[PDB]
């Protein structure tokens, strides 16, 4: 599609990266041989490292809460049980027991490609494919729409392949500033 080489495709990302305070929320999916997860999320971030994950299942109870600032990242159960840790990434995998790609995804769900190089863009500028290899993950990542209520537009649906588990993320809306 469209060059990497372009000034839109820059000042998109300079817009992106330039605001302070994303929020969404949506459905997520997790999809592998061993189990299939379904459930709704609240995504906050400010900055790039203050984050809060929210997460209720379809029937609309909170199944979990991820808060994250640097150094302390905490992490709230069904119970309600508050355990604490210094990694977000490695706990929601020991946690949950699902090898979710937090950190990328933190980039990727704003429509970056984190520290990603081979990847593509639409018509409009916008990544639409992504091919990430990491720690033995090649995740592919293909957007499929974007929000463009708000400026800069945001990912609205996202499809995340790992081999055999496929993640899957439904972006109702965005709030951005």
């Amino acid at each position: 599609g469209k060059s990497p080489d372009s000034p839109q495709w820059r000042q998109h990302q300079q817009d992106v990266r330039n605001l302070n305070q994303y929020q969404t929320r949506g459905a997520f999916a997790y999809i592998s041989d061993q189990q299939k997860v379904y459930a709704r999320f609240f995504w906050q971030q400010t900055g790039q490292d203050r984050y809060r994950l929210l997460l209720t299942n379809p029937l609309g109870s909170t199944e979990l809460e991820l808060n994250a600032q640097p150094g302390n990242v905490q992490l709230v159960d069904n119970k309600g049980q508050r355990y604490t840790a210094d990694d977000a990434e490695e706990m929601i995998g020991k946690l949950t027991g699902m090898p979710i790609p937090l950190n990328s995804l933190r980039q990727w769900i704003l429509g970056l490609p984190g520290d990603a190089t081979d990847y593509k863009l639409d018509d409009q500028y916008r990544l639409s494919e992504i091919t990430y290899s990491q720690n033995g993950k090649n995740w592919k990542v293909v957007y499929g729409g974007y929000d463009t209520k708000t400026q800069p537009a945001m990912p609205a649906n996202m499809e995340l392949t790992d081999g055999g588990q496929r993640i899957k993320l439904k972006m109702d809306n965005w709030i951005v500033k």
